[PDB]
């Protein structure tokens, strides 16, 4: 139809020793990884919130608790898939997703295409409706010191 | 019509003793509040900027001077309603709003539905076109240290 | 048509004495300037990234490397024009751009119309489809201490 909606998402996680670095579903070689419930995939979380936001469904904290037995061990791609399911349940179709990762290190350019392919598969979208961008923070703040990684996302949906 | 436009907004205010904590029009019980010339409602200001931006009307500083005495302690819902009136006068209807609050404390989940209802009333929208998300900053930076609260917003409008 | 897409952009640069301050194509008198490859125009970079993102074409790093002889001596307005040409070639018409500059100083309001005019010319857009907003960071963080300047952008396009 013509009932378009926009959503915007934000996430950040600390970088800590002793955990794999997983962003956009991609395991990236690195001496640290993101701290959170399961894989702490900051990019998928930001997209997830943008999609909930566009459908006016709240946010991750309203949908996915640590205690739901359906979602206890769930990695962030299972949660992205569930998000997409609830968006459809509310009567919306996803039109496109754009996003930005902010990380001072490691280099993410080798991994961007795989992230895009993972997101497109999880959202049942063609590749040309999914975009992932990657920036440093020019050595400013906790991002520039390598203390965490931020992701931003925007999503367009339509109510059919 | 199909003459859609998108806008985005950002705001931050310091958290200090001796001020009311007003977010999304809701007076939240808390030992600190947000510092500003107005009532310092960081969520409504971000949404206000997103709406002005979608209509290419500038920003909240252009329309409501931060140094004008008439706005000392101003009700930011009244400012939001006048923003919406000017956006309508420019020829735009609002289609949806999404937003994020980033705060270490207090817990905002008990207040989100009330915020959504306030925004929807001020924009003459049904609740299903308004979304408010609430996150921490995962202990990072001045937001992690509870020194301020940030808000982000996105808005879709259409010129009729 | 009805095939709308949204994009979002982010950029940040350090602010130190010894370089000019160029934002939105406007040189602004100031005791500090932004550090980057050439003019370090944080606003035009964020808009460029939002436009590539809406078209699902990647980001600035994928299109304009520092070493490429075609763009080694290019300022950010030439990059923005080339970005717009590629977005057009991919089949997309730009519908509007909105943006925010976060800088604790200097005051940017006097320069907003000039920035809008530069951006609209570079994108071949009517002025009333381009918006620029400017905020402080309320003295919080590296932005609030004047150590950097950030820009955020949103763009709406339609595939024709
Ligand atoms: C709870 O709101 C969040 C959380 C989060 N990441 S997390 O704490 O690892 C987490 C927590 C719970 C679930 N179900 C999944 C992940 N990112 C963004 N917003
Ligand atoms: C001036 O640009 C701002 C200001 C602001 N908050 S404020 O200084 O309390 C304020 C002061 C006066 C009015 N009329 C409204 C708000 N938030 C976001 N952008
Ligand atoms: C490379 O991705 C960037 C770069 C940047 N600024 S920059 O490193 O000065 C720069 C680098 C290369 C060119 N061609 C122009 C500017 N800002 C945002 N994203
Ligand atoms: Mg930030
Ligand atoms: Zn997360
Ligand atoms: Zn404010
Ligand atoms: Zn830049």
């Amino acid at each position: 139809s013509m009932d378009f909606r926009i959503g915007q998402g934000y996430d950040v996680h600390q970088l800590v020793p002793g955990r794999p670095l997983i962003i956009g579903g991609v395991t990236i070689p690195y001496e640290r990884g993101l701290l959170g419930h399961s894989d702490a995939d900051v990019l998928l979380h930001a997209i997830t919130d943008a999609l909930f936001g566009a459908a006016a469904l709240g946010d991750i904290g309203r949908h996915f608790s640590d205690t739901d037995p359906r979602f206890k061990g769930a990695d962030s791609r299972a949660l992205l898939r569930e998000c997409a399911s609830r968006v459809a349940q509310a009567g919306f179709a996803i039109r496109n997703v754009d996003s930005t990762i902010i990380a001072q290190a490691p280099k993410l350019a080798p991994h961007i295409d795989a992230m895009r392919a993972n997101i497109a598969a999880d959202l049942d979208l063609p590749l040309d409706r999914v975009n992932v961008k990657a920036k440093t923070n020019e050595k400013l703040g906790y991002l520039g010191r390598g203390e965490g990684i931020e992701a931003q996302a925007a999503a367009l949906v339509v109510r059919e």
